[PDB]
């Protein structure tokens, strides 16, 4: 693989670690507001321009692929055009220009240095180093070209509150100043840096990415607001347009403009899937316009982009490797299972702290969570009689289905001993007497499972209400893996693999859906 | 001569004609304020950018002499440094920064397109066409480099009323926008212009210089104010620093950096001697700072630069040609005599309208003016018995000296028949019985004159007070030409020629000194 997915997961977890440490620092108030703004200055005024100038004078113009760069830029501008015209066709004139401004720029800007560069650079430090210059080629040009549009769009708003006076007088940020500034010096110098300032630049600009994520975490606390009325819907519309559609538009426009291209097209999709940048977050603050829906977009952007970038990074490579396809699905199930335990350990603690043993489904939900916790504490066995211990884990896997079927019975009781009964104990008897959980032995494993999961989905077809919602969201994955178990058992085509991945991320990730519940 | 002085005078008079037509249009109100601002828009927004872009894309970068250009620029910056430090050493801190700002920029900017380009282009259309590109090479770079200094100097003033906020945030005009803009297109295009827009550009930008001077004339009315207290002194200090010193500094810095160079060094002095530009005039309006001393500088700048540019243009060429030295002095005396009649005809009309025949020296002053009017109506004979008619003119020339001696007697009477007596009638008898006025015959002409002019200067040594002042200012030229008549009569050396020029501009120009009186 051109990208090192073996490192993708690792690199994803370190960036997540810094950003969540920043989040918990903001929550626990271990960092004072004074030194918080001090670090904000240290990044924005000092370290951000530092790495900009450093990497841009380092940036090599010997070969600048205009195909990929201009394809990305015009795809971004297309996203701007489609979104801005649609919102002018749906929004009210009053908020139309205002909504054909910030909303596009909020759906087009990728915090490239925050996570991406770290991720893509960990994915391509040896294979395609040019991608480390495309990342700082794309963003600055996007800022210079397309930001003025949305900016002048808002000038028409302050008009509603003078073309050359304000519309373009004020229509046309240290990034672009230092960016273009680093281009003047890269031409003045022979793309070189003198040691005297070079040491300071390296010391200061390489201490930014982690600090940038730390500041982001300091800016993710107390930001999401209850906006379900009409904002969460348009919020998730913006999120999908920026996180899937925009990558899809780039993936198609690169193939209409530019196997290396395939991975480059995979890199195209690899781009745009980045969460939204804080540049728009501070632009809205300057425009003091509906920051709550933009700050929420900032939060959920990372919150959902992280799982999406992970799953997509795995998906785009499966056509490229059946034996490594089994190894890849095993590895991804293993890793998601690990973080699954993260969510599974935070879940059991919060349920025991909140006294969820109550006779309501809450106690039934505590059972589901402990079952999944066993499912992942068994998944830690997977990599490093070693299956005679796997049998209890796989029983616990079946358990997740039996407990949720009886929880469906409980919610039916809400509208009107089997818990620990565990008919899957007889499934274990079948296992003992009659590489993966589905490779336990022959075709009986996913047969005994095919029937058990179906018994629960039928029981399903026949904050307690929040637990009912959890039951629904999980029986979605019940259908998902039902489709897998019937498909393989009927016929053992580049289609069974993706549903393998989906039932993996469902059977290994529902812990998160319950985490939210 | 590299410059066509034969055309210098002609070209000087046409530009003067347009600018004085603008002045008289502003005075007589034949142009309404509405169409006045309409023409102001037509020039500034339409025709100024037109010719900027046109000539700059036409501008050839095949050979750009950096020696001359950078020498001029650093000389201008030196003028900025010396003037700004001195005024910070003399002005009060309160008005110091304010006076180390506008005052330098008011002493460094040349309205290059207004008169110069027309003049220098008439002087070099065939000899040195590169000077037509140096004129638009110098100015824009001066605006881009040195204007920000004085501008930020005034930002420190508004501070007295924030480095990146205002000092440089507001520190860094359509000229520089279109100027640099015409550089981007001159690189984009092959220094070419498409006919479609080329015709409009030529039609619009070639109708600017005359219209620019017309607007200047509309901005010269009701601008000078009585500022003798401490402003006229610093005003004339600024004027001399910009009109002689600055050209001298350029003339020396070009010889330390760059016969062609000699004329190029003469061109160096030919530059800087231009009157101040209206860019500073509108900058001060934007800064609303002591416009009266800046508007007065605008007025007197042209008012005195025009005679100075003329006389200097003649002076710098005299070492370059004795027979053509006599032809040149004859031509310059002829031309100054012509305009002399302009001042002499406006003078007699105003004195007869004001009833100056009063027994006070006013009537004696009316006699001086009519004598000088005869002196110039005889000078019109000079180019195209033809000397037996010259005799009355030369008698009238001696008359100017005899009337002013008896006017000195009159002013002595003020502190205590000879008018028309005219002992110069006996000088005419000497002329008849005993190429130029000094070439009338042998050495007796400037001998009979040597004694007559001395008799008046001795009578001098032995608004009536304004007429006394006029007598003093003219007896200055009496000394000046006394030095000539004694020098030639004693010894007939690149020194007698310049005093020939001075006694010419005095004996042919006092009409102006009396014009003011």
């Amino acid at each position: 693989p051109s990208m090192s997915i073996t490192r993708l997961f690792p690199a994803l977890l370190e960036c997540f670690g810094i950003v969540l440490c920043g989040a918990i620092a903001g929550r626990a108030n271990v960092i004072t507001s004074t030194q918080a703004k001090g670090l904000g200055n240290f990044v924005s005024r000092f370290a951000l321009p530092a790495l900009l100038f450093k990497n841009m004078v380092v940036l090599n113009f010997s070969n600048v692929d205009w195909s990929f760069l201009y394809s990305i830029l015009i795809a971004k501008a297309s996203v701007f055009f489609i979104v801005c015209v649609l919102t002018l066709l749906v929004a009210s004139p009053d908020s139309r220009f205002s909504k054909a401004g910030l909303f596009p720029i909020f759906a087009t800007q990728s915090n490239d240095f925050a996570l991406g560069y770290p991720i893509v650079e960990a994915l391509y430090q040896t294979t395609y180093p040019e991608y480390l210059q495309y990342i700082y080629l794309v963003a600055p040009i996007s800022l210079m070209m397309l930001n003025p549009i949305g900016f002048i769009f808002c000038e028409i708003q302050k008009w509603k509150d003078q073309n050359k006076i304000k519309i373009v007088g004020l229509g046309l940020n240290p990034i672009v100043f230092m960016v273009f500034i680093g281009i003047a010096f890269n031409f003045i110098l022979d793309r070189k840096v003198p040691v005297y300032v070079e040491n300071f630049l390296d010391g200061l600009g390489n201490s930014f990415s982690g600090s940038a994520l730390f500041y982001l975490g300091l800016t993710m606390v107390g930001k999401i607001k209850r906006l379900k009325k009409s904002a969460f819907v348009v919020l998730i519309l913006l999120i999908t347009a920026k996180l899937l559609v925009l990558p899809l538009l780039c993936r198609e426009m690169v193939e209409l403009l530019d196997v290396n291209h395939t991975s480059l097209s995979n890199y195209a999709f690899l781009y745009g899937v980045f969460p939204v940048a804080p540049g728009v977050a501070i632009f809205a603050t300057q425009f003091n316009m509906e920051v709550e829906i933009i700050t929420s977009g900032m939060v959920i952007s990372t919150f959902v982009s992280a799982p999406i970038m992970y799953v997509s990074a795995w998906l785009l490579t499966f056509p490229t490797m059946p034996k490594p396809l089994a190894y890849a699905i095993q590895n991804v199930s293993f890793d998601i299972s690990i973080v699954s335990l993260i969510s599974l350990i935070w879940s059991l603690a919060i349920l025991l702290l909140s006294k969820k043993y109550k006779q309501l489904p809450h106690m039934l939900t505590t059972n589901l969570l402990i079952a999944q916790s066993i499912v992942c504490a068994g998944m830690m066995i997977w990599n490093f009689g070693q299956i005679l211990v796997f049998v209890l884990l796989y029983s616990s896997l079946y358990s997740t289905y039996l407990w949720t079927g009886l929880l469906a019975i409980s919610l039916f009781l809400l509208k009107k001993i089997s818990g620990w009964g565990i008919p899957a104990l007889l499934v274990g008897v079948l296992l003992i007497t009659g590489i993966d959980s589905a490779f336990f032995y022959g075709k009986e494993q996913m047969i005994t499972t095919a029937v058990t999961l179906f018994c629960s989905i039928l029981i399903a077809g026949i904050q307690l209400t929040r637990h009912v919602l959890l039951c629904l969201l999980l029986i979605i994955g019940l259908f998902a893996n039902l489709s897998s178990c019937l498909w393989w058992l009927f016929n053992q085509g580049r289609l069974y693999v993706e549903l393998q991945f989906f039932c993996a991320v469902f059977n290994f990730g529902q812990g998160f859906i319950s985490f939210g519940i």
